[PDB]
């Protein structure tokens, strides 16, 4: 077989071709093709420049260097969500916007697939593109997959407030990645009329901010945000920045004259001294001790005026945007194993009591936003059912997993629909064999679970039963009918209702099956207990 | 009400009104405006560039920081020159590019009063904008007041003597803030058709450097000069300035291998080692010891061939340009007390003689620039009255002024107006009650003395006496009234002649009247001795 | 009688007159001319760009500095070289894309004499253009000399094999400063219309590539290769040259994760540095110790896509690009001597045998490039000779002689002549007496001597004789005679065939007289035995 040669605009891209068992066409790979300019110097904190053109045949074959974060911390989500069969260890970089493409297209003539382009959960703290193998999924539904990767941390969300460094540079990676998608995707067989963005966690946050940008107004035609929306406050930083851009500053051991001169140098750092500052202020880790409201917050999504011109719960009631047919869906327990114990979440016990709980919700201010005088009302409504300190522990999970993702998503969906804009929902609740040992056998579907169906681990990992292996086909179709349609329904698949005033929603798992008013309940009573 | 907000072309600025003492109206004060990029990492040592523009409403409320300089020294200056009650001390910092806005109009309304840009003195090496107060002028006479800040020392004055590094970003600086306002300052009530450019000592120098340069052709339409031109030498550096670039690389610790280099090393310096190296050089302090004419430079204005195409000197002498109407003036006692002060020259005895006067002004070379052969003849015309060893001290003083600020003033008033444009002076006779302690009684019309009355500091300070309130009143009203059209003279107002033929000028004191030949003496004996 | 001073695009330039023994016509020289702006901080490693216009008049009378590389070899080589009297004491820097102006034309009147820009030699990582005086050329020919330098070694190099850092820099410095030649030499009273590109060794080799070069289509119109041609291996590293890079940024200490990164670390360290890694990789010595093979060569001209698109070798065998009268020679000992000392070659008990030599020549791999496996064969057809062990070292120093200069010089002409451009070769065989002392008076011809006559150094330095003086001269008219008319004959010289067909060329020397078919025999064997 002789490799894959794209032509791109900025030059020819060399590639590998695997079969995939049962497929014919073997799928055409590439791997860590340059979509910007290497941010390094004085490119770190602005937006992602064209990548330079190249001269002769570029060997699109090495997996790309992952952005900058927390390696232990990368390194172990990588190997938690991965879906194929060994975990591939990765390197980091500044340089890191790059891109990989999986097209099954037979690039010896004309082809326009439906193209599906990924972004990588990991709160914008860490996260890699080459997690996520799309080979199963390009063969098993005919669609070009897109896996791109953007600045994290630091280096890609830090901000002054100011014009000097406004912030999300993350995001601009994202948008930028989608350009290079509409220039370029048709060499490989992929429609640039037809993209559709898809992303999980801070993944989904970031389609969510996406589907609002006037930034990306058509770059793409459909989304999906998978257990993460924008309503979602953790990874929003609304308020005055500027004081926790000092306090960075200070830890790198800079001065804090002005704005201007933090940026100039912050600039001035090494790559290893903005990780170092970036561990000492321990954004992944939850601070048991101290004040709730003080403890430290992180940096995420702001503010600019550029990607965003004010606000996601603003902007949502406002329907003058371009709209485009939009999946929103949330797990089970989406804070049963996965998140806590990344956090080290203080659960030592397996069981709890109305004061603790009490306790617990107001130290995890940081997390659920949730005002101690209200704390109460919340604990009771929840842990209010039996006495059981075991019951408890549970249904407190039950509790942040609706304030987190649960409430959030549910009225984005609304709001998308109210503005007149195709919408649909569905609720993953199914437990994968590849979940970790660690994992409580009770916890199903947990934050993450519906990746491996979505990326048909099945088809690349071993030990997937025929009950999960057709899942995943069945779940793949569903998510490909969306990105040809704009709807998931297709022959063969049970019926799909779409979100309207019926909140009508689909229930995905052992048994996947139609349903209607989706954590309702849920929704009034924190509409409420909000409002004071 | 609500804080003034004006929608500039970069940007909306938030103020904040004050009241003052007899005027209804509040004026709408802004500090920190940005008039251009933050000159710093590769910007040092170049032209100033456009301020990027911001996404929301930006609050002008702070003083700016005041460009690297001696914080010791720059502290002193300011308290002796300040117009307000207390002083207010400063930061320093390289991003310093900022102007302050006091505007009496009402924004509320389309407004169109005349403007009056305000450049600060220091010998381009200390001062800043923040010192002076604009809330009584603008109230007072119906004016917008403008105070810029511009780069000093090394930062803002350090030459190659070539294209690698041609100098004066300082004054460049100056003519940046100039385009600003030619832009914005009608959003505060300005008329940008009718912009006053005035300056005191190195400001004041700046008026008149600008005056002959093409770059701020079109910027201004009159300029007043407060004791300091164009021909005073001490400020405008000839011959070459290779040698002085070297001296500056060497102590910051760089290679003198070529222009570019020394350029491209200092331009990798830190603020505190460049800072370090002003320091060291003692540029302000006067070297007693060792030969004089070696004496250690000091950087300032230089012949680039793109601010100045020749000297002041040539310029003059010649060309068809554009001229505005042109006040330029000095103060009785000129070397008197503040600056022998601050340079620590050599005068705790109270007394000196035939000798140790030629001995000093052989030293006081580089502030004089008067050859060795020279000196008796010279030292003679002055201290050869009496025997008095007192009558001998200041006569020497006046010496020293004559030569710094009378005849060159003179020169410059009598070749503006032999161009043919309206010409004006005046000579402040008057010991403000605001003067320092240690200063003696017996001095009068100080260097800087005539700020006091210009800005108001009877308004702002406290216990001005009627006499003094008027002599405010009444040197504002000038000012302004020349800033109106360009001549001094209104109703209530002693008549002011213009500096022609006759050389009328305006004797300003507790009895304002005019004269005739100011330093008409002078300036002749010192014309005939300067030819060797 | 007064300084020249002639106008360029940039600026003025005053240069100096200087009188030659018997000649009226005195001549202009320029040194230090900037052809490019200064290649410091971020421009290291790109592209040259145009030079930053002056506004007075820009005093050329310093020899500019040597590029950066080994001060030892660097000083050696120029005090080797050298046709001056006294050698010149240089500086290092990497400020130094500068050229030297010799002009024996009256300024004052239009002239367009014939332009002849040298190419320094030095393997690429040495030497400089001061080195090689133009005074006696310009006077006895009466063309315009031109010296050029370009960047060195890592600076001039130094390249990933991708678009972050193609390479050739000083491949591109040199066309650069071609295209300052055109633009400006007229005012020098040269002929843009006629400009001849000559080089030795390295510099030799750099005229082969322009030959070859596309972007250099018409910025010469004639080209001398002495001793070096593109084929001449050792020069242009073919095949992936991301492992030199690698080695380079690891012993200048630098991460290798991608090629951006070290790039972005490598333009991050100090000229110092980079002259240390200079220092501890050892390029100009070869080494005895380890794997022949991976005794890494050095680095230099690569095929980056801009300047070449192809090796030397595939470019030949296209007669499709511009053809121009080319000059090809070479000397009768090119390995003699100075190449062998420089090197430190392993040759003191001055003789050799069949056995040290076929292990001589396989540790000399980085220079020949002779498989193993055919060593023996190739030995034994230059030492098969006598068994004078004597006799096995000088034909063992032929050996590689033919190698790397002989055989590649001849193949070029030849391809040269067939794809029908005028072609001329020779043989230098002669001693100047200005060699060294440590040099065998047996070595004649060795690499380099040459020179000498060329640019007349009888004229320059003492101790010439009425016979070589009468070399020299004859020399410098052939040369001259070729920059004016693409043909070196002339009246009052001997015939120089043209090396056409019957592949005649002219041996020079003592005794100057026409011959054929030069080096055909050994031709024929290289070409055979490295069939494999
Ligand atoms: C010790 C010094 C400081 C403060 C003084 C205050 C009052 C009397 C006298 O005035 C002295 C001077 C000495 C005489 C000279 C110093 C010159 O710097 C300015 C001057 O006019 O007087
Ligand atoms: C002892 C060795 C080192 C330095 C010398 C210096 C001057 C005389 C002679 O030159 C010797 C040589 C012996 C002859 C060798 C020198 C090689 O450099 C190439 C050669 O032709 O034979
Ligand atoms: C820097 C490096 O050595 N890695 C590889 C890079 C990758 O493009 C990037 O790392 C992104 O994966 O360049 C190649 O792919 C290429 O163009 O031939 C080969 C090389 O092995
Ligand atoms: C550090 C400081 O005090 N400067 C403040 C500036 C100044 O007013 C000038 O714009 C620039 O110095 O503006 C702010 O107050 C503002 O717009 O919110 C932010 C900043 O803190
Ligand atoms: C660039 C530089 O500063 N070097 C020297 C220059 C040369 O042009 C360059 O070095 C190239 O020769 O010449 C000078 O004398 C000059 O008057 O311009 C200044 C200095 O001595
Ligand atoms: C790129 O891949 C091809 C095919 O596998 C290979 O022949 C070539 O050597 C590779 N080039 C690089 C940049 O290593
Ligand atoms: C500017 O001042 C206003 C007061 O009107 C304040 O509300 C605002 O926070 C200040 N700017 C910022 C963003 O800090
Ligand atoms: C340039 O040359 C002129 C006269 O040739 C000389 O006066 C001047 O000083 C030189 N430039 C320098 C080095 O200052």
């Amino acid at each position: 077989s002789s490799p894959p040669v794209v032509d791109t605009v900025h030059g020819k891209v060399l590639g590998k071709f695997v079969s995939l068992e049962g497929f014919a066409q073997p799928v055409a790979i590439f791997l860590g093709i340059p979509f910007a300019k290497p941010p390094l110097g004085p490119l770190r904190f602005t937006p992602p420049q064209p990548a330079e053109p190249w001269s002769f045949v570029k060997n699109a074959t090495s997996y790309p260097p992952m952005c900058t974060q927390d390696p232990k911390a990368g390194q172990l989500l990588s190997e938690l969500f991965t879906n194929r069969k060994e975990n591939i260890p990765l390197k980091l970089s500044e340089d890191c916007l790059y891109l990989n493409i999986y097209t099954p297209a037979d690039l010896t003539k004309k082809n326009r697939l439906p193209v599906m382009v990924w972004i990588h959960g990991g709160g914008l703290m860490v996260g890699a593109a080459s997690t996520y193998d799309g080979l199963a999924l390009a063969a098993h539904e005919n669609v070009v997959v897109v896996t791109i990767q953007y600045r994290l941390g630091i280096w890609g969300f830090f901000s002054t407030g100011d014009e000097h460094s406004r912030g999300n540079w993350g995001h601009l990676d994202q948008v930028a990645a989608l350009r290079w998608v509409q220039d370029n995707i048709a060499s490989f067989g992929g429609n640039p009329g037809s993209v559709t963005i898809f992303g999980e966690s801070a993944g989904g946050e970031s389609v969510s901010v996406l589907v609002l940008s006037p930034l990306a107004k058509n770059l793409f035609h459909r989304a999906i945000s998978e257990s993460g929306v924008a309503l979602t406050s953790v990874l929003v930083k609304k308020g005055d920045v500027k004081p926790l851009a000092e306090q960075i500053a200070i830890t790198a051991g800079c001065k804090t004259t002005t704005s201007a001169v933090m940026v100039h140098c912050l600039r001035q750092k090494t790559e290893e001294e903005l990780l170092e500052t970036t561990l000492k202020m321990k954004f992944l880790s939850l601070d048991l001790q101290g004040d709730p409201r003080e403890s430290q917050p992180l940096l995420g999504t702001v503010i600019d005026g550029m990607l965003l011109l004010k606000t996601p719960e603003e902007l949502q009631a406002e329907r003058n945007f371009h709209t485009v047919p939009y999946m929103v869906g949330i797990n089970k327990q989406e804070f049963g194993w996965l998140i806590p114990m990344l956090m080290s979440y203080p659960l030592s016990e397996g069981q709890l009591d109305q004061k603790t709980a009490m306790s617990l919700l107001w130290k995890s201010y940081p997390l659920v936003c949730i005002a101690k005088e209200l704390i109460p009302e919340a604990t009771e409504k929840y842990l209010g059912g039996t006495d059981d300190t075991v019951k408890k522990k549970d249904l407190f999970l039950d509790l942040i997993a609706d304030v987190m993702f649960g409430v959030p998503s549910v009225i984005v969906a609304r709001n998308h629909r109210d503005a007149g804009a195709p919408t649909y929902m569905y609720e993953f609740q199914y437990r994968p064999s590849f979940s970790s040992d660690m994992k409580p056998k009770t916890v199903i579907g947990d934050h993450g679970d519906e990746l491996f169906s979505v990326f048909g681990a099945p088809f690349l990992k071993e030990g997937a039963s025929e009950e999960e292996i057709r899942l995943s086909k069945m779940v793949m179709k569903f998510w490909a009918n969306f990105a040809r349609n704009g709807n998931p329904n297709g022959e063969g698949l049970p019926h799909w209702p779409e979100y309207n005033q019926k909140e009508g929603y689909l229930q995905i798992g052992a048994n996947t099956q139609a349903a209607q008013k989706l954590k309702d309940k849920e929704v009034a009573f924190w509409t409420n207990l909000f409002a004071k």
